């Protein structure tokens, strides 16, 4: 299940929107710096305490268990927008059930009598748009001009929005397995349909140009401190840690379990795919750039949902159109309702025992189910009006992703390697996976995770780029304070609990600093 | 370990010899209706026993118990060719040690003076070559006219030859492990460098055209009945079935082990690889193909070694020719020599316990290896000569392929669906796995296996078409003679035995194969 919709739509748009090759260095860069070691982090504290995400970090320190909350409300701001890519899905899979596919050819209503067919783009205002870019922007989307204006709801997109919400809910309140069945399908059937469209995607006439852009890097990017960051919450984001369910996912393995094994097998996987899969969408790019004579830069739009451009590009060029673009939609779907039904689950879990005695298993657990889901669907409703593909972007680049991933992912870092020690948690690793391993791991909590997290965060600060939309929309400066509120939110619930923390413990600062500082029943 | 020298040669050549992708139909056909079934039946029998390959066998049955003898046979006899595979490819990694490669250019001694860069083949005795071909027959291969003359021999590929089996000799005599120290290496290479294959395969301008030519079916092929026997063959030749291996791996596993999702997932990989691996090749094909200006069919040569003439060809294609070329014969030779550590150490494995109170284990043991080795050396060094190209192409089509394979699973499902009783196999299953499951087994080995195994072979005696080399060579009569003898050796096996009990149990033969019909403590 290391498959999600990051490693499909996330992985493609950040590395599209960061140049070329330029991101990957950075990309492999923070995996084998910070990315499997702070996986393999989680994954074991989980084993070690064998507790949940806010409860396991109580474990470890009493004090610096803000973490625990801000991964709460990073996951909580994560699932209001994640669900919108899923409702985007539902309407593309809508429209894919009608013989011929409305983005093959624009000729309807809604297209703009400035597009043109591919086909003719260079065949025959100089800017001529395409098709797939209309459907998705026109139709779609509706995009207003800015944030500023909202405009008009869209209940096509609010429907599917409901429906997927209306499924997670269900799936959750029947305590329904993520996987239905038998796991083979909804594992090998990503995988096919993922190779189908490399297949395709590299069978492509413009694929050569699409994968030199993937591969071969620019150094002046790199210059650029956004790209860094972007890189290294994209393994963040991909790898859904700094979340706590990754510490809860450890919590049910068994003591003597070869982890190690495990996370680096996942890990390796889970970015491999995405590679593997960014091979196949720039292809497509390539060709939409020949085919268009327009560079591979410009040839698609830099706002979320590449995925629903180049992909639904490829079905079309597939030889059954409508059969294989269904079947994509649907895989897409598949990527993205596992990943709620337990990112979403993940939440309540830890809400239902952060304040018990009100939240009983039962009557009030159950009105508590469609509480969280319909206040984050009020929330998520935002998204889906006209201008809300730019509230949109301000909670991917934002909400779960940037700063916010640094600071905390910094913190489990900074108490495991210097609060609780390197070489302390290693005494109980050999114990558990039965063998010392290398020093890896230890070098890069301590040194390489907090060197690359600070120095992103600083290089960021000083040379500040305010956050755009498809490089071409300036957001206005009063969202921008919105958007770093919801970062804002998350990062400081770490200081905020260490006060509230030191109050409980009254007494000299340092004197309640230290008895805080004391690990409590580490493991049992 | 699924993956060998089958899934990146034997399948592309066997493909491309049958047409297209009317090899496909039957391909699947076969692996649906047996294969999985009949590598699942030598697992579980393996399970179900707990013993060796001709022992288990005598578990089951005492009669028919030759079965046993002809996979050793078969070991045997493919292990004398599958060593010069190796030798082919330890000289092409010699000579991809050189600045520039031998093949890339054809302008050296050994180049006939009708050769003519592929570049220049359409640019520009209307027969052109190709120097990716002539470096395959005239350097390494010094093709001889026919195999009625043998010629002078190469002493290159037989001191490589050598260097091989010496490796082997070693591994087996020191009990070195089949995967050298770690086991990731020796497995996410393989699949590196095939997609490596696979990504410049599919980017090259002509890849459209051979996997039209790979997966678009012509039945008119389907009416010949080689097509079916080689399909059946190929499933049969890649899982390393109906040799013993499979019942001594499957000795290994405990009582209680869910062998079935193992099975079923080891054997889909098997084959998803060598369809994956098909579209790398097959594609380099149609690029050769339009580079050429010659059909697909008739750009490369039908003889074993496409692996040898397209893949040496793709990274002449690739940035750094040298470094990829070395890595190439790196996976190719690592994918044969695991294969050669498991498969010869499975004979004399197999038996030394055949024949024990003289090759008790030491010095009797050591010597054997040797002899075991050298015998196979010399016959080995056959296949060396000018003209031994031929007698390997004889190897391969009859000595483990063609008509001996179906003959021995016909008669692995024969006794267990009939004999023993499919119904009766399932009781130990649901013992061991913990659940009974479906019918899709017991109906394979009792129906579908029978039906194909023996409709091939009659199918293939009444339109008999004899063995032929490039589509170009008659084989003499005597040779073919001699082809079949050696499938008539391992054939010939299972009655020999039959007789040789039926006589140990004096008696009326109907009571006398009464008794010896009887399974014998089939599981303890
Ligand atoms: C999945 C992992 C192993 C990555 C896939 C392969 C990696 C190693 C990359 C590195 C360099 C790459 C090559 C670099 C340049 C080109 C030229 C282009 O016109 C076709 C693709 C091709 C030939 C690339 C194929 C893929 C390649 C070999
Ligand atoms: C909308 C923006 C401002 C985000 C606001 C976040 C609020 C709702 C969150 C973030 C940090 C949270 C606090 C952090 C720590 C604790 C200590 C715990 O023992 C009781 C709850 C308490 C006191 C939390 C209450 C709720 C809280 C204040
Ligand atoms: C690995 C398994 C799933 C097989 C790989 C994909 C399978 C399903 C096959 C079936 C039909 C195939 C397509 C049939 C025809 C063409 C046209 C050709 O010009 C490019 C490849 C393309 C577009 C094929 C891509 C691969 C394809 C989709
Ligand atoms: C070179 C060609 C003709 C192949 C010859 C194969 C010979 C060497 C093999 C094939 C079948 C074998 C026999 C089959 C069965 C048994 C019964 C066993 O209890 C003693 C050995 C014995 C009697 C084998 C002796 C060797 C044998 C005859
Ligand atoms: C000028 C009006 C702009 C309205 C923007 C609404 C943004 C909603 C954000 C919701 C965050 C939870
Ligand atoms: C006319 C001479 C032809 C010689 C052919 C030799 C074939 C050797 C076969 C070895 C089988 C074990
Ligand atoms: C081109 C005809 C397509 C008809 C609908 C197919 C739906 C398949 C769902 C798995
Ligand atoms: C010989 C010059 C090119 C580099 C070859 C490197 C081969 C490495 C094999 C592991
Ligand atoms: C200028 C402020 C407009 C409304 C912002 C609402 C934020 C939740
Ligand atoms: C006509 C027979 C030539 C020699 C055959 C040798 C077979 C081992």
């Amino acid at each position: 299940g290391f498959v999600g919709l990051g490693n499909v739509w996330r992985f493609p748009y950040l590395c599209y929107k960061n140049g070329g090759g330029a991101f990957l260095i950075p990309y492999f860069i923070f995996l084998f710096g910070s990315g499997l070691p702070v996986f393999f982090l989680e994954i074991i504290i989980g084993q070690y305490t064998s507790e949940g995400g806010i409860t396991c970090w109580e474990k470890i320190c009493p004090l610096f268990s803000g973490i625990g909350y801000a991964s709460v409300v990073i996951v909580s701001l994560l699932n209001v927008y994640y669900i919108v890519i899923l409702a985007w899905a539902t309407y593309y899979l809508f429209q894919s059930f009608q013989k011929e596919l409305p983005w093959a050819h624009c000729n309807h209503s809604w297209n703009t009598p400035h597009c043109m067919e591919d086909t003719m783009r260079k065949n025959k205002s100089t800017n001529f748009t395409s098709p797939v870019i209309e459907f998705w922007e026109r139709n779609v989307l509706s995009l207003s001009p800015g944030i500023d204006h909202p405009g008009s709801l869209k209940w096509d997109l609010a429907l599917c929005l409901l429906l997927v919400w209306l499924v997670c809910f269900f799936c959750i309140w029947k305590g329904v397995r993520s996987t239905g069945k038998v796991v083979y399908f909804t594992a090998t059937f990503p995988f096919a349909m993922l190779l189908v469209l490399l297949v395709r995607g590299l069978t492509l006439p413009g694929a050569g140009a699409g994968i030199k852009f993937y591969l071969y890097p620019d150094i002046t990017r790199l210059e650029d401190p956004q790209v860094w960051i972007d890189a290294g919450t994209q393994i963040f984001f991909s790898y859904a840690i700094c979340l706590g369910a990754m510490t809860s996912l450890g919590s049910y393995n068994k003591y003597k379990y070869n982890s190690y094994r495990d996370c680096m097998l996942l890990g390796c996987l889970n970015s491999g795919t995405s590679f593997v899969s960014g091979f196949a969408i720039f292809s497509i790019l390539g060709f939409m750039a020949q085919e268009q004579g327009v560079d591979i830069a410009d040839v698609a739009e830099s706002g979320p949902g590449l995925a629903f451009i180049a992909y639904p590009k490829a079905v079309t060029m597939m030889p059954l159109p409508t059969f294989w673009s269904i079947l994509f939609f649907i895989m897409l779907l598949l990527l993205g309702l596992d990943s709620q039904f337990v990112e979403v689950e993940g939440q309540i879990t830890s809400l239902v025992d952060l304040y018990p005695s009100f939240l009983r298993k039962g009557y009030r657990r159950e009105i508590f189910i469609a509480f969280v889901c319909s206040i984050s669907y009020l929330l998520g409703l935002t998204m889906v009006t006209e201008g809300g593909m730019y509230v949109f972007q301000l909670f991917d680049y934002y909400a779960a992703s940037g700063v916010c991933l640094l600071w905390v992912a910094f913190f489990e870092c900074f108490v495991i390697a210097w609060i609780y020690g390197g070489d302390n948690l290693y005494d109980g690793i050999e114990d558990m996976i039965g063998y010392r391993p290398g020093p890896w791991m230890k070098y890069s909590w301590a040194v390489i995770t907090p060197v690359l997290c600070v120095g992103c965060f600083i290089f960021s600060l000083v040379k500040y780029v305010p956050l755009t939309y498809n490089k071409t929309y300036v957001y206005p400066n009063w969202a921008i304070g919105l958007g770093w509120s919801l970062a804002l939110s998350s990062m400081l619930c770490v200081p905020l609990v260490i006060v509230i923390r030191l109050c409980q413990t009254e007494g000299p600062f340092l004197v309640r600093v230290k008895y805080l500082l004391t690990p409590r029943e580490p493991n049992r």
